Order: C-alpha cells, then sequence, then structure tokens
C-alpha cells in the first residue's frame, strides 16, 4: 500500500506490549516501510489460501486477542531483519532487501509454522500443544533463516542436507533470541509450546537427547520418516554448535567454547560461501573448519574448537 509511515502499539501473544511500524492510508496496515522493501503481515482468516489480506486496522492500537499473532509476526520479522543486517551485513533474505511477508491465523488448530518458499505462514496452535506460533522469536527466526538458506546454500530438505538445513535454522533462531535478549536459552520453541507445562520445549540444542533426539552420529536416524529425519538428526549438529559456543565435555571429548558471536560468524560464512545443495555432515565439518580458518587462522583456538566439537558428536 502507498501511504504514510507511522507507529502503532499493541500486545503480542504472551501479553507484552510493543510498538510496531505501520502504514496509514484510510486504514492503518501492518506494513513496515523502514526495513528494506518492507515487511508485510497478512490475515489468512483461518483458511489455507495464501497470503490472505494485508492486515488492516481502524485505529493503529492492536490490543484485540485476534491481533496478537499479527503483532508478534510483524515485530519479530523486523528484529530478525535487524539481526541479519547489523550482525552479518545481509539485507533481507536474498541479500537485496526482498520484501518479507507473513500470514497469521492460517487454517484452524494448526500446530506449526513454515517458510513455504515465498513467505512465512503461522498457525495459531490448538491451544494445548501450542499457542500462536509467532509468539516465539526463535520460531520466527528459525523459519526466516530457511529463506536465507534457500537463497544461499540451497540445502535440499531431506536426509543429511535437510538435517543441516534444520540445524542452521535452530542455530540462527537461537542467536536471534540472544540478540533480542528475550530471556535467551538453547531450547527451541519454549515460549509457545504446551502452555500447560513449564520448563519444556520442542527441541534442545544443549541436550538433544532430553527429548529423544540424537546427540552423536552413531545414534542417527536412518529411516524414511520426517524426510529422512530432518528434524531428528539436526540434534547432532545442534549439539556440535552448542559445544563450539559454550564448551563442555561430550562422550569424553573436551571442547573449549569460543562464544556465540564467533559461532554465528563461522556458520554464516560456511552457509553463504561453502555449503551446497547436497552437502552432508562431513562436508559441513570441512566447511566450518575452512570458515574458522579464513577468519581466525589455521592454528587459532577457534579452528581447534570446531574440530573438537565435530569429533565430540562423531562427525569426521
Ligand atoms: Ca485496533
Ligand atoms: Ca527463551
Ligand atoms: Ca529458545
Ligand atoms: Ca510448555
Ligand atoms: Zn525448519
Amino acid at each position: 500500500i502507498t501511504g504514510t509511515s507511522t507507529v502503532g502499539v499493541g500486545r503480542g501473544v504472551l501479553g507484552d506490549q510493543k510498538n510496531i511500524n505501520t502504514t496509514y492510508s484510510t486504514y492503518y496496515y501492518l506494513q513496515d516501510n523502514t526495513r528494506g522493501d518492507g515487511i508485510f503481515t497478512y490475515d489468512a482468516k483461518y483458511r489455507t489460501t495464501l497470503p490472505g489480506s494485508l492486515w488492516a486496522d481502524a485505529d493503529n492500537q492492536f490490543f484485540a486477542s485476534y491481533d496478537a499473532p499479527a503483532v508478534d509476526a510483524h515485530y519479530y520479522a523486523g528484529v530478525t531483519y535487524d539481526y541479519y543486517k547489523n550482525v552479518h551485513n545481509r539485507l533481507s533474505y536474498d541479500g537485496n532487501n526482498a520484501a518479507i511477508r507473513s500470514s497469521v491465523h492460517y487454517s484452524q488448530g494448526y500446530n506449526n509454522a513454515f517458510w513455504n518458499g515465498s513467505e512465512m505462514v503461522y498457525g495459531d496452535g490448538d491451544g494445548q500443544t501450542f499457542i500462536p506460533l509467532s509468539g516465539g522469536i526463535d520460531v520466527v527466526a528459525h523459519e526466516l533463516t530457511h529463506a536465507v538458506t534457500d537463497y544461499t546454500a540451497g540445502l535440499i530438505y531431506q536426509n543429511e542436507s535437510g538435517a543441516i538445513n534444520e540445524a542452521i535454522s535452530d542455530i540462527f533462531g537461537t542467536l536471534v533470541e540472544f540478540y533480542a535478549n528475550k530471556n535467551p536459552d538453547w531450547e527451541i520453541g519454549e515460549d509457545v509450546y504446551t502452555p500447560g507445562i513449564s520448563g519444556d520445549s520442542l527441541r534442545s540444542m544443549s541436550d538433544p537427547a532430553k527429548y529423544g533426539d540424537p546427540d552423536h552420529y552413531s545414534k542417527r536416524y536412518t529411516g524414511t520418516q520426517d524426510n529422512g529425519g530432518v528434524h531428528i538428526n539436526s540434534g547432532i549438529i545442534n549439539k556440535a554448535a552448542y559445544l563450539i559456543s559454550q564448551g563442555g565435555t561430550h562422550y569424553g571429548v573436551s571442547v573449549v567454547g569460543i562464544g556465540r558471536d564467533k559461532l554465528g560468524k563461522i556458520f554464516y560464512r560456511a552457509l553463504t560461501q561453502y555449503l551446497t545443495p547436497t552437502s552432508n555432515f562431513s562436508q559441513l565439518r570441512a566447511a566450518a573448519v575452512q570458515s574458522a580458518t579464513d577468519l581466525y587462522g589455521s592454528t587459532s583456538q577457534e579452528v581447534a574448537s570446531v574440530k573438537q566439537a565435530f569429533d565430540a558428536v562423531g562427525v569426521k
């Protein structure tokens, strides 16, 4: 829409109040013109036709409970855009300031969210397994990192490349959650998963086995379900990334942590310069070693930590 940029206020899914960038032209729309070619949030109105209607609002105050998922999707896409711009000097997901589009209220009782190749889509959850999925900043950043991958390495979504694809999204979703300093942790989806239970989450990067996911290459899933285990075998890579960052001893192998910032620089470089559509775990290890080598020298501690971490999860 063509209009005047302004700022509205509303409440997100967890009840927190925030300012959001809107556009005024008869109605106030969820269109943020301050970032690249714009961030646009749509109402799918409980249907599965996409994108639905650009979200329109009469007075620029988004406190209705129907508005909550739209507020957070809108807001957390802006935070993710800022993270990639400020930290990695990347303008939007294609590197050219492509418009970011999200639809909320997709379908009825839908317990998921996803990047479909052209935009983000968020279900509201059934209210028991999940509440509206855009309330989780690590979920929004996970899904938006899928767009980044698609334009760079292009990892195919099955078997080991798909598991790498998923782990990359859990890693940057987590790094965006630490960047926004929203109660950060190494768990995925804990703000929106099972509103009745405290403490749990969909997956854990610091201890994947807590939920039954593999934390070592000898425990990888080899069947056919979940596209060859793309959400399951990503635990091996997540555990490796957690160790590079934080350090620790795993199956008897000791890793000195080098921190989150270097973790993000190494994986972002590996992703945009060395991974290809069919890379598998052993090529990820080589990409990450080469990236850390490029940035810190082949005899740095950084290179040494990336090798110990992949040795600790059994990836050679
Ligand atoms: Ca309103
Ligand atoms: Ca958290
Ligand atoms: Ca989290
Ligand atoms: Ca829970
Ligand atoms: Zn994913």
